[PDB]
């Protein structure tokens, strides 16, 4: 068959196929509380009737001020937990595994009152400038991110990912271009590192299953972090005992990026390769032969797909006839599939 | 702008568009009650933000001995408003049109106990023979028919299609095959087509708005019921306040179809033209080509996907494409599509 | 299997499938000599390579001044004969039939020095003013039709379609929009008709194979041809013995033409019904589904597609693909088809 | 714009973009004397009309016994060049620039008489056993190799490839496993490139223009060559002045190969890397966002199309399309495109 189609297992959740839905903001929480709303069970469990294999929900703020607008989905509260229940046991109920993708805006944040980050240093021209946190006030994040933690596995979450990428507070950390501090969470690349591996360490304490970690592999500036850096902290997540790297890249700030089909595959296939860590890629993949070129050619373990399943809920039957292969179609649609 | 992307006013119902999601049972009430189940919300409500301009939901029984499973959906009792008052609602809400198929599936009733028809005839020699009901027994149904359209309209449907096809109830009525009986409801195209002149009066005691009525042009048999037939029937919905005649044909009885693209396109045309009645075309649309020449060459005023709806939910986006047209995109999926 | 890819037999020659490459004029004989290039042959035999039924070569004049450009393929010659002796030999030879077009541009020729037409009318505001034929010219062109048939069948075509459409010479004397004529060639339909009767007669004298005639079946203009009028045409044509009528529209006067797919279908399909001629269905038509519900439907013969297979030579497989079909591949690719 | 259209040069010769028909055999030299056939034009021009960057003409023998088949092209005659040189003249006119891939089958050769080898050693069980070189007869093919570069210099080529891949002469030399020879043309790895090396030095001494090289990049057996060995050779090729390595595999004797979309790509990117070659990238390439990938990633500087093109000879415009760019049409079909 093809590898694209072949289930994997990643501690004890396996996976049907390889598609992974990427995590993506729908901006569609009405009432500013966090909470799902019908739009939202709509879109992803149509999804597990599409057979993705695994379904990772949007960015999920773990502070309320963590939030990138306040139509975010949140889980910084047990209010949440309702809700995302539901909803995962309705994703599984249709054959799909379910993710959940815990985050913090930082300085990114386009809320009103002052937002955080670790150094007072503004994303850009149109932004407002962020408060530097405290250490205590870093260190009261970590517990929220363990705190959203506990709220995800005990909405049955399968997977948890933690959100350091994309400019927002934990790659703003990372990064020497948006981290200036001057103490135990600045300075060295162990230092700039240090959130990330007090989250990681924390939420182990109260998740055993799978974690996932998205990355921005690179700031594509000078000065900034790259692929090395990258490879570098892949390999500290791996001794964490981090599952998947899954490979984004840029937002920290404005940059020139060229994209393109695959463009950030030489990402994933870098760190799957030196940190001997299993990568998610991501970034105009389309179609089911580059799909299952990536993961033939061991350049990827999971294929991320973003828009092309915003235009095509059903993808992964789309993927399965591109690669003239056969794969179960929910019971439901079998006249038609 | 391209036809099938042209609005439509039918009674005080504008459709934005003419591409109609056609009645597909999913056999998914496991409850056996006849309520929605989560399925059937993101299964419908998933077409709509996808554009379609009418969704019409699968059969519905009237009665519950009429359902064609045990699982089918049921607007038998008051108890199916709720459910169906927060699908409609839903389903507006991304900006559809919504209709219900009220449905009877008479001695195709796939259920344990009597199941009833005009006359004891089975439908086939793997199906149960029918108990022929009374004339007290159909003038109650045609009672069930007018108290679920009123649940219909309470619970907020844009329009309601009666089943007049598949050999279910009623189509087992106008047919001399199926219908051999000695009283008002049987014997001449009056008598035979009494049941439904009924029903079509009734519902109208308590529903103002467009009206849909799906038959089966043709049972493609010997002294069955063949296109000639269907436009008389048609010219007498007319007389009665009918808005839309929704073509398909056969499943009375086993019988040869030849089944191709468009296979059905001629009873659209022939009922639009000789019966000067708005139509719906069904059978085999699988791309906005055919659907545009269908309507610009004036052969129907609707047009009904079906099984490329399960496979492509966004079938919308993909006919504006092959129309090399634009459409509005869900605001959710603007990044995308 | 499919009607697309039924064989049907008219007079001797056997047609392996329904698809028509329709003609199309190249503007490619640099030599302004009306001769084939090594551009033509890889042109057309690309198509026979391609599993086309038949191929129908374009437009070719039957006297120089009929050309539309000056760099038309022509066969006013009998030099002209070697080239095409030698393009229907190869066409053959990959498995498919071959024709060609005859034809005149009367007023439309874009050519330096007195231009030709049934009366003093230029076509349109950009256009020269054509000398209007004398009675003898007109015979003498009639003359020409029958030698470029005798050329036609020495060379070896299969079938020989007379060009009486897209306002060229032929259709200018059949519309009363052109033809102002107060001899036998004008007036009443008889006399409008004459030239084209004359025609027929004539290359039957020389010709006994498939004969066909592509027709504009409508002016689109207020005083102009219309469907009634071709209907007529199309029954002393059937009476002549025409085998089949090329249904295409317009272009005799600029007028507003609302093109969509399959928007020429009507005329084939009237013509077919009400003459008992059989049709070729051309216009905007690009992919199976439409082509086979079109042959099943009855309202053609015969499926002429032109632009799309401009953007694909090998459409023959690709609506075999999309109807789900076999069919059989040239040797050389059998490895890729 | 998209890179897949973004003209390269190599030495003096620019590709308007970087699509590259691969060289396949067509078997259809009838006559047995490996000229041209009417169906080669055809065949080879029709991609040319299609906008084919490169056009790389099948396996041409320098040898009448190095031909696969006997119905296979030839060009180790001067009778040869005149066919040649109208292809390469119709080929360039229709705006594509043209190679030849100069071959001999060496012990896989299918024809009657004794066949040719580095060692005694078949194929495989139903194989003929080929007759080891004298180191003369070894020295004579190299010539022949040169004379063959001469004539298809002669003839307008803008490329000239030279077969070293598919298990045929060349590769059997290369590899140990069928280079058993204890003289100068066997045992170390230098000593088993020397026939590749005295060739392109020859061929050097009458062709200065772009010279390519296919490779089998890997035997997938144990004691075979592998990409490093490969890799090695490369650096060799490249300080001969080789231009670009076409990158395929396999075909030396029977293996086991995980045959997948790209799954020669890994092979293109590590000689490029390594070896500091432009190379080609090809197998199972079927669509734009592939191939866009492929340069963008910098796996390889050409995308070879074999199978593709026999399917869909415009591939060109249809990889234009899918990467959503323009890119020009054949004029004769700008109303088409
Ligand atoms: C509407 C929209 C919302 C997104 N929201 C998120 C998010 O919440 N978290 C995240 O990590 N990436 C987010 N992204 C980035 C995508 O997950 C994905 O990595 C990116 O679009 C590249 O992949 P694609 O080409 O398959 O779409 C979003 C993208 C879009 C178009
Ligand atoms: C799974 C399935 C369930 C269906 N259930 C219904 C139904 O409840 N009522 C009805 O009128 N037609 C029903 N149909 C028939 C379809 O509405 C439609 O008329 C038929 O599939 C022809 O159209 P298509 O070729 O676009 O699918 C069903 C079809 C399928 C495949
Ligand atoms: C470049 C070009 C040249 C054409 N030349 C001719 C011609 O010589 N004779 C003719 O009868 N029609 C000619 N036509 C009209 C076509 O045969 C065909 O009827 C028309 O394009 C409608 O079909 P289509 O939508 O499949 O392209 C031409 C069309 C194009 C695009
Ligand atoms: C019918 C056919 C003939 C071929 N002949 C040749 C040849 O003469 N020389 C060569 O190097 N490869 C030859 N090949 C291999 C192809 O060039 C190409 O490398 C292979 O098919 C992998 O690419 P694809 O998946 O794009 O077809 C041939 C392939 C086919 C299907």
């Amino acid at each position: 068959a093809r590898k694209l189609f072949t289930p994997i297992t990643i501690k004890d959740m396996t996976l049907k196929n390889r598609i992974v839905m990427s995590p993506m903001c729908m901006y569609s929480s009405h009432e500013k509380d966090g909470k799902l709303t019908p739009f939202h069970m709509a879109h992803y469990i149509s999804r597990a009737i599409g057979q993705v294999g695994l379904i990772i929900v949007e960015a999920s703020a773990v502070n309320p001020q963590g939030r990138i607008t306040d139509q975010d989905l949140g889980i910084w509260s047990d209010e949440h937990i309702e809700g995302f229940a539901k909803l995962t046991e309705q994703v599984k109920e249709q054959g799909s595994k379910i993710g959940i993708q815990l985050a913090h805006a930082g300085r990114k944040a386009e809320l009103e009152g002052d937002i955080f980050a670790p150094s007072a240093i503004a994303f850009d021209e149109q932004s407002a400038t962020p408060v530097e946190m405290s250490a205590e006030k870093v260190k009261e994040t970590v517990q929220e991110f363990k705190q959203a933690a506990a709220r995800a596995k005990e909405a049955g979450f399968d997977v948890i990912e933690i959100h350091a990428a994309h400019g927002y507070l934990i790659h703003e950390f990372l990064s020497p271009l948006s981290n200036h501090r001057t103490d135990e969470y600045g300075g060295s690349p162990e230092n700039r590192y240090r959130f990330l591996r007090e989250i990681i360490d924390e939420v182990k304490q109260v998740w055993d299953g799978p974690l996932f970690v998205r990355v921005s592999a690179s700031d594509y500036t000078d000065k900034g972090l790259d692929i090395a850096d990258h490879i570098g902290f892949a390999k500290w997540m791996k001794e964490q005992g981090v599952d998947l790297i899954d490979c984004s890249s840029g937002a920290l700030v404005h940059a020139d990026i060229n994209v393109f089909p695959g463009y950030q595959v030489s990402f994933a296939e870098k760190i799957r390769e030196q940190a001997d860590m299993a990568t998610g890629a991501v970034g105009m993949i389309t179609d089911g032969s580059m799909a299952e070129e990536i993961l033939q050619n061991g350049r990827a373990d999971l294929i991320f797909i973003g828009r092309e399943l915003l235009r095509d809920p059903f993808f992964a039957r789309t993927a399965a006839k591109q690669l003239n292969t056969e794969i179960p179609a929910p019971v439901q649609y079998e006249r038609g599939w």
